[PDB]
This record gives structure tokens, C-alpha cells and sequence, in this order.
């Protein structure tokens, strides 16, 4: 799948995007890859943060669905006008499909300054598409209209250090393989967790460790009210109760150095003299996921190189600075970009499962590596799910 290798650009904090064209003649747009929503939507009107937008009046193949759509979130929102048009992915499978497009006409805190994407590709299932599950998501259209296998896989590559405007534009941000698995993007084995329900990409976490120490919470808490793999979220987001126990435990493990409470709230950055980030003082985090074989689980291990997100210093000095990329969630566990950066992630929609393997581009040190390991004999995993 050489054509699709290196087709992504971007970073954790502003999202990873892929190049796409919409309309006739093809209008090129950069589109945020998002496994946590289900709408294909693009800027269709001038905006302070958009360099280009979809111009329906200039597409001969544009079709107006004569229907509005409103898509709100906690952090931002957009509203637009539904329609269909021809879509291709230049560095994807060699195909053109007719798919639904939401032409965005108003937005609040959706388009991020300097992110370089002009639209969003919701890769989740119909159930959570707006306005209703009737609006066929892009990937479903793709599978129906072509011979592309019902499968895609993501390696998001964090740099491990800040990237300026010029550098993020020039760097490879990773790969989205549409229709397959590329073996060069990972090392070791692929372990699969079942997709519990086809709405978000929902999984079940059965156990959490901080430096091997069991958080010893009741299973159900880790997936209250859900647990999802979410491309378009920056942080690892943890439910209120899990977040507090996690932070208490990370604070204890890193006790030899003290940090402002604003750091632990994900607000304030911490800096160290160039090259002196004390990675070793921070614990690894292990998340155990339900396996495919009954009574069997496996674990994914992330390093502080994952949960500490590189941000450029306030006065741009030589210092290495980071934000704590774990936040409180009021709507379940979100395995965001920072987690996904550790792993090659296979969204096997055909076999209703999600694959994890150690990423060939994950940031580590010489003493410690990210890990995907198993199996473990775990019981009653089914009732860690919320209902
Ligand atoms: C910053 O604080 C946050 C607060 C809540 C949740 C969150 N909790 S659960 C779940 C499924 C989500 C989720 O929305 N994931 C996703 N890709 N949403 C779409 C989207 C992408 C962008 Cl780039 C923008 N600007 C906007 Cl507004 C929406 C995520 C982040």
C-alpha cells in the first residue's frame, strides 16, 4: 500500500489531516481525520482561519439536498447545508465516489488557527451522524461504491518535539491506509479488541496500571459512560473518578519533582533545560482491553513521551516544554491522538474489531518502549461495559 504511506500531516494538538478533492473540477482540501464523529463536512464560506473552501457554485456535479444540519460539541460547533458531490483521495485508493458533504456556513471554535485543514472526515458509524443515521457516512459510501475492503488503519506520528508552521507543513505526519494493513508501520504483533457497538469506535477497558500498580477500581468506572478510540481528540480523556485516581497515582510516582496544579489541569506547561526532561521519573500507563478469545485480555502501554505533549516555549528559548495531555472527561474514556501516537491502529470494520500494535514511529527513550502485550486471563470482562 505504498501509495498511501506518508499521506498524513499534522500533530496531536491541531489534529492529523489527509488531502482530498471535492467537486468537478476537483477542489483540493485538507481534511481532519476523525474516528470520533461521522460527518464529512467542509468549510464552504470565507473564515478568518481558512485559506481555501468548498465552492459549490463551481462544481458541476454538486447536488443540493435542500436540508440544514447542526453539529454541536462541548468544545465547539458548526452548522451547514447538506448536499452530495464526487470525492477522491489523491494519496488513497484510486477511486472517485459520490458522498454526502455538509457545506459549513457558520462555526464557533471549530476551525483552528494555523492547523491547515479545511474540513473534517468523520470515520465513525451512521448512528451518530447528524441530523440522523440516514445520512450515509463517507466510508460507508466508499465501501458500497467500490471494491475497497471494509477496513482502514492509522499511524499518527508525533514528532516528540515542537514543530513550527513551516515544519508541520513540510513533515510527514503519518499514514492512513484505506482498505488494508501496511506491515512497515508497526513492530511485534497486532492484538484485537472487539468493537462493542457500531456507533463511536467503542471498546472495553478491563484494567488500568500506573507503573504496574493496579488502580484497583471497579471495571465499570473505566468505561463510564463509554470508551472510544478518537482520532480528532488531542488528549487521553478519563472519567471524573478515574482521572482523579490516575492523577493521584502519577503524582506519587513522580513525587521527586513537584509541579504547579495548573500543570495537572492540562493548562500550564512545564519546561526543562534542553535535553534534560526527566522521563524516567514519570510512570508508564497500561490499559488492558478485552480480547477476542473468551476470558482473555491484552494491554497497551504508553510512555510519558505519549502523555506529555510537546509545546514550544512561551519565549521560544532552548527549553523542552510540555503540556500534561490527560484531562477530566464528563463523557467517558477518550483514547485520543496522544494515545494513538504510540500505536498502529487497525479499524477492522469488516470483522468488528480494533487492532493495536507498537508503532514504528512512536516516541521513546533508550530505556523504555511502548508496548502491546498479552494474553492475560481476565474474568467477567463483559460487565465492565456500561448500560
Ligand atoms: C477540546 O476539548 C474536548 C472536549 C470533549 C470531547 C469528546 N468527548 S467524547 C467524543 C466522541 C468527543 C469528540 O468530539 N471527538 C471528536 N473528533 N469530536 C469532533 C471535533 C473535532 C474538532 Cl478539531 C473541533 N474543534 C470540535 Cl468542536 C469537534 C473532545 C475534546
Amino acid at each position: 500500500f505504498v501509495e498511501m504511506v506518508d499521506n498524513l500531516r499534522g500533530k496531536s494538538g491541531q489534529g492529523y489531516y489527509v488531502e482530498m478533492t471535492v467537486g468537478s473540477p476537483p477542489q483540493t482540501l485538507n481534511i481532519l481525520v476523525d474516528t470520533g464523529s461521522s460527518n464529512f463536512a467542509v468549510g464552504a464560506a470565507p473564515h478568518p482561519f481558512l485559506h481555501r473552501y468548498y465552492q459549490r457554485q463551481l462544481s458541476s456535479t454538486y447536488r443540493d439536498l435542500r436540508k440544514g444540519v447542526y453539529v454541536p460539541y462541548t468544545q465547539g460547533k458548526w452548522e451547514g447545508e447538506l448536499g452530495t458531490d464526487l470525492v477522491s483521495i489523491p494519496h488513497g485508493p484510486n477511486v472517485t465516489v459520490r458522498a454526502n458533504i455538509a457545506a459549513i456556513t457558520e462555526s464557533d471554535k471549530f476551525f483552528i488557527n494555523g492547523s491547515n485543514w479545511e474540513g473534517i472526515l468523520g470515520l465513525a458509524y451512521a448512528e451518530i451522524a447528524r441530523p440522523d443515521d440516514s445520512l450515509e457516512p463517507f466510508f460507508d459510501s466508499l465501501v458500497k461504491q467500490t471494491h475497497v475492503p471494509n477496513l482502514f488503519s492509522l499511524q499518527l506520528c508525533g514528532a516528540g518535539f515542537p514543530l513550527n508552521q513551516s515544519e508541520v507543513l513540510a513533515s510527514v505526519g503519518g499514514s492512513m491506509i484505506i482498505g488494508g494493513i501496511d506491515h512497515s508501520l508497526y513492530t511485534g504483533s497486532l492484538w484485537y479488541t472487539p468493537i462493542r457497538r457500531e456507533w463511536y469506535y467503542e471498546v472495553i477497558i478491563v484494567r488500568v496500571e500506573i507503573n504496574g500498580q493496579d488502580l484497583k477500581m471497579d471495571c465499570k468506572e473505566y468505561n463510564y459512560d463509554k470508551s472510544i478510540v478518537d482520532s480528532g481528540t488531542t488528549n487521553l480523556r478519563l472519567p471524573k473518578k478515574v482521572f482523579e485516581a490516575a492523577v493521584k497515582s502519577i503524582k506519587a510516582a513522580s513525587s521527586t519533582e513537584k509541579f504547579p496544579d495548573g500543570f495537572w489541569l492540562g493548562e500550564q506547561l512545564v519546561c526543562w533545560q534542553a535535553g534534560t526532561t526527566p522521563w524516567n521519573i514519570f510512570p508508564v500507563i497500561s490499559l488492558y482491553l478485552m480480547g477476542e478469545v473468551t476470558n482473555q485480555s491484552f494491554r497497551i502501554t504508553i510512555l510519558p513521551q505519549q502523555y506529555l505533549r510537546p509545546v514550544e516555549d512561551v519565549a521560544t528559548s532552548q527549553d523542552d516544554c510540555y503540556k500534561f495531555a490527560i484531562s477530566q472527561s464528563s463523557t467517558g474514556t477518550v483514547m485520543g491522538a496522544v494515545i494513538m501516537e504510540g500505536f498502529y491502529v487497525v479499524f477492522d470494520r469488516a470483522r468488528k474489531r480494533i487492532g493495536f500494535a507498537v508503532s514504528a514511529c512512536h516516541v521513546h527513550d533508550e530505556f523504555r518502549t511502548a508496548a502491546v502485550e498479552g494474553p492475560f486471563v481476565t474474568l467477567d470482562m463483559e460487565d465492565c461495559g456500561y448500560n
